């Protein structure tokens, strides 16, 4: 088998693991011997993220009523759900059309997953660990561990582990570091760009298959404006929790993967409610959705010119809110460079 560190080849294993995918596909309520994950096509699921948008012209204009209800049937068409029984929610409604808009995230990158492992290995004159590994396109070093460099990470992680859902609590295992190979330099553009940072990413372990292979990326061309709090970005926290409940661990798979990513944020778009754009205006980098907890300026490491902001929960003085820690967003896939992956326990509660 691979020489890879056995930290790393463990790690492989878990996000190329189909019977998880279909845990997930579950989890949203796929039903799967209707479509199956063999089946999920892109193809499919680009054609049901118009179906979304369209529910949304319609439903944010007034509209057709009885449209409302056959452009929901016409969704589910197309995803077949495990209802199973009870009663589907019919798509006249902003809550459960981005319920759903996250359904079809997931499933994208799931078919990345997916497509991925039936590419290379019938092998043998190279091992499973191995090619899996390699269709990564990244590199992924064990971080050492007692090392004053994976102590900074763990500091970041506790002291960020939020106020309110301190039930779980978490638990470092393995600090990946990370290249993707080409995102050092399509990044250097953002290199030098004012303001810059250290910032979480937790998603399932089933996307980052996709992550490793694309990196984080804006969502599809087609993709509702209207499903995303904040458009059509890419999402990070500076509270590890706010970010670590994004992978959907449970009592029945607590063990989690978290990214910290360089993101070029430069001049922060201020924003505390809810914002559906495409479009960020000239002058302006980034978006800052406003948190009434923030970590602690009082800590705010530097090194290379990112900051990181491994401070414990203080408010800020933002109560006027939709949102309880803040958040970040970028509208070029090139404004961010992947650094470390995590390895997490969630360790649960009693
Ligand atoms: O760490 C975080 N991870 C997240 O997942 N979200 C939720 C928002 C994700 C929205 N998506 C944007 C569209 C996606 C996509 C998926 C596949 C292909 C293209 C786009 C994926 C995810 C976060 C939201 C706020 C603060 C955060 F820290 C996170």
């Amino acid at each position: 088998k691979s020489k890879l560190p056995k930290p790393v080849q463990d790690l492989i294993k878990m996000i190329f693991d189909v019977e998880s995918m279909k845990k997930a596909m579950v989890e949203y309520e796929i039903d799967l011997q209707k479509m199956p994950l063999g089946k999920l096509s892109k193809r499919q699921i680009q054609a049901a993220y118009s179906i979304l948008s369209e529910v949304q012209q319609a439903v944010s204009q007034g509209s057709s009523d009885s449209q409302i209800l056959d452009l929901s049937n016409r969704f589910y068409t197309l995803i077949p759900h495990d209802f199973g029984m009870k009663k589907p929610p019919l798509l006249n409604n902003a809550d459960s059309v981005q319920a759903k808009v996250e359904m079809l995230d997931n499933l994208l990158d799931i078919e990345v997953a997916y497509s991925l492992l039936r590419g290379g290995s019938d092998d043998s004159s190279k091992d499973p660990i191995d090619v899996n590994y390699e269709k990564l396109k990244t590199d992924i070093k064990v971080v050492d561990r007692d090392s004053e460099e994976a102590e900074i990470i763990r500091k970041y992680v506790k002291n960020t582990h939020a106020t309110t859902h301190n039930a779980y609590d978490l638990e470092v295992i393995d600090i990946f570091k990370i290249e993707r190979e080409g995102e050092c330099q399509r990044y250097k553009p953002f290199k030098q760009l004012h303001n810059r940072r250290l910032l979480w990413h937790g998603s399932r372990t089933t996307n980052f298959a996709g992550i490793l292979s694309q990196g984080l990326r804006i969502a599809p061309p087609e993709a509702p404006v209207t499903g995303y709090m904040f458009g059509k970005g890419i999402y990070f926290a500076d509270m590890v929790s706010k970010s670590a409940n994004y992978c959907h661990t449970s009592q029945g798979d607590p063990i989690g993967l978290i990214l910290l990513g360089e993101v070029a944020l430069g001049n922060m778009y201020e924003l505390k409610h809810a914002s559906h754009i495409s479009k960020l205006p000239k002058g302006k980098h980034s978006v800052k959705g406003l948190g009434k907890t923030t970590p602690d300026p009082s800590a705010n490491i530097s090194l290379d010119g990112v900051d990181v902001p491994l401070g414990t929960g203080i408010s800020s003085g933002v109560n006027d809110t939709s949102l309880l820690y803040n958040e970040y967003i970028v509208y070029d896939i090139a404004q961010v460079n992947l650094k470390y992956l995590l390895k997490l326990k969630f360790n649960f509660k009693t």
